[PDB]
């Protein structure tokens, strides 16, 4: 299980670190424009590896990825818009560089407008999965202060944050659940508090880069083990003409299928008020 | 983090194995009036630690559990087997309680629902818990989440009541993705419909892997004060016996006790299966 | 990472559940002649799997070890028990090199050194390793790991030769902390007799052992991991398969390192390659 | 198992993500003067939890270290020592028992002066353990194994002034010298002298080094670790292998050195005492 990322900022580093620790992979290729960030990373990182299962490490150039499963693309450089083609301009460098290399890999931007530039990376790309990590990280925050909340671990809270990566994201309020049950009538049952306050709090909680760090490693050991995990993660969403976070079942070949959430007419409406911002901009 | 287990049958020392192999605790001590399997499972098990994680294990007497977090007692006509069951108990669970006191009681050997019973009395001012139906529940989910196309932990579901052939799955809250499992079923196009069920409900009623594994979560849940919700057998004075229903666990054992809203069907059967154990009882 | 266990008696089984819970593998087959076993075992280590790091776990024939990297070997029933597992073998390693040509072929059936020279026999083009003393030189280790008090990774030692009574300890090398373990114990102060190195040899000399034993070497293949494991390999030398330090990987034994014994440890060696010799 | 870190800078954050990592504790508390910053890691933290294992992660403040095991402080000298003097009497306050597991530089006096301010409490410094594990990590690479077959001390001062114990470096149980030849490997001062430049140079092996001193505390592991902690036969603070468990450190191993290794040791131990 081989994984390579592009761009050793704080995000593919910490991302790196993350599938080290856990053993995620057994070989880890760091590629960046500034080889030396790339030589210190990936010795730094190297006298890391958990004994029960070690991971070489190494900095290379792109012709490393060869073989990659999975290639984390974290390359990226005032407006949000020429953040937006800045990286456009670096994208359209790197994506045909990694296809080179790793035409069979799933490709995973996290580089940011995530959105966006999934539906770049998906051009540049069209023969390869192309997946943006758009709101799984939001989507754990989501279910990790419900779950606080409920007083119960967070595996027996399930919710979703869909749409756009950013303030114009939506929680599926609607679909919030703990241990089986809507999480209103879970807090009823168990006496706790539950209201707009509540939520409104919540609210501004689930919107350092250890968060994104691991969350691309949860990402990338979906593929690898191909484990058909149910992630919103972002991709070209025909529906909406934009690449959007939607839960998806996620494994080896990617995105195996896409289950839309039924959404109140209010939340239904900021996805797509959320759809429409992308559109410009695209 | 100390674990002790009392009885190092299969099950106990496939337990033990688990926890090892997993790094769930730091000391683990087998304890057997087999003083001689007890020393040899040690020795053996002693030897399959994880390095990114060492477990310091050996064999002793009920002394040495001092101190433990967690002891799971697995020493071990369905009439015959209980009252037979019973009487080591009685030897048994002072022994533990004398060694350690505050320590929570996880109790597996058959009848596990009566001897929990049992357990509890012979061992009061102590959190006592029975593994129960965990190992039903999960198989349940499992199965769901395969026949689903997804990973399991998007899967949930409750295996109810009695740990045996009286128990209750809870189709009528099983749920994968967020969703009533047909509802998904409906939403992937997948095939849904009596039979399916019929040989889910087969597979989850079915070598003691999959019981050493589970014995180690519920273990993780309390030693690491975890809150997780676990279909484990106790008291429930709503029923006047011991039996399983979904139960928030930590450090301190159970927590709270979530009843479950069942189908008139299924309630029905859940009382039949009280009523059962009752009788025993 | 793929891994199919052949023979689910309670050494491949207890193995299978050692890789499982470790998240040794992503993907693992049970094969056995007795197809009722395989589908209960398969379906109760399902049950038994880390959610991190998830196994899809099942039964099936030998067809099903396709893209097997590695298969654990461990079908088994002395002159007699080598002749009645040799014939086994002889009728399920062309099954595996069948549907895995590929795979690191993993032998633990006894007697190991010689089966395994007989599977290298029957799969030649393929690695194939027996688990020989890898589980000796851990005891070995850890034993005397727990006699000086510190962590078994400071301890080293190899268990040599036969696995067995003939299997030889290699004290002339075991070392503590970097030194020689009689220097070890004398700086700490602690006893060190021919007392108390005959009752280490003596634990040296269930299954979770042996099964945890050959999840490390299945890692360190599936991994790649350039272990240094005590397998059992043909030893040219020698004229037979033994167990030696070696250096294994995904392709199996990449190296051989001979260790320096003292003359009476290579006569305990050689003798005890005379008897495999035999068989 | 509890585990505080006080002071959330770097190497205080990095340390934190890999125990939360590996699941090496269940309760972790930051303690941080700069108490916005101590919130949001540990709400960021709070995350790369693996579900089985899995840790409470929060912020707050000394009184939250009680009951800790461990306690790492990551909180130039003149100015530092004014902060452990502040500090560590806090920490001593609130969690007595934890082991104190100092890591700021310079290291091994500020381990010699939380020693002082700490008595009747173990205190032990990061020292060289991540270094001696470089020195190793980089004979297995040149070996051609795993590197838990290599073994080799960095020993004395953490920086320029430590000394590699070239003398009983091994891989295999052999001198690596001779394992080299028998591998046919290439082994000549050239070779040794790039080891050494990369053995004695980004917090990610320092943080997975804090973590692995944590877990040998927090598991009773009796590993060997070149910690640093007062060395009376030196008369300061100095790393050595010592034997490490959950009552800090058990034993010291003086290693046996050539007249020249023992050299530079004892020339580093007066470079201390000021």
């Amino acid at each position: 299980m081989k994984v390579g990322v592009v761009g050793t900022g704080f995000v593919g580093s910490t991302a790196a670190f993350a599938l080290v620790l856990r053993g995620s992979c057994s070989e880890l290729v760091l590629v960046d424009r500034d080889e030396d960030r790339a030589q210190a990373e990936a010795e730094d990182i190297a006298h890391a590896a958990p004994v029960s299962h070690g991971t070489r490490v190494w900095h290379g150039g792109h012709s490393e990825l060869a073989d990659a499963q999975v290639v984390i693309l974290t390359a990226g450089a005032e407006s949000r818009l020429d953040l937006l083609e800045k990286n456009a301009d670096i994208f359209r460098e790197l994506v045909p560089q990694i296809t080179r290399a790793a035409p069979d890999a799933v490709l995973l931007v996290t580089s940011n407008p995530v959105d966006l530039l999934t539906d770049l990376a998906t051009q540049l790309a069209p023969g390869q999965p192309v997946i943006g990590s758009g709101t799984v990280l939001d989507s754990a925050r989501f279910r990790h202060l419900m779950a606080q909340h409920a007083g119960v671990d967070g595996t027996h809270a399930h919710g979703y944050v869909l749409g756009e990566h950013g303030d114009s994201e939506v929680l599926a309020w609607s679909s919030a659940m703990v241990a089986g049950m809507p999480v209103a009538d879970f807090m009823q049952a168990q006496n706790l508090p539950w209201n707009e306050q509540v939520r409104a709090k919540i609210d501004e909680g689930t919107r350092t880069y250890y968060g994104i760090g691991a969350a691309l490693a949860r990402i990338t050991e979906a593929v690898l083990r191909d484990r058909r995990a149910v992630l919103t993660v972002s991709a070209p969403t025909p529906e909406y003409g934009v690449s959007l976070s939607l839960p998806r079942v996620v494994g080896r070949q990617g995105v195996l299928s896409t289950l839309h959430p039924k959404l109140t007419g209010d939340e239904q409406q900021k996805l797509e008020q959320s759809a429409g911002v992308l559109r410009g901009f695209k």
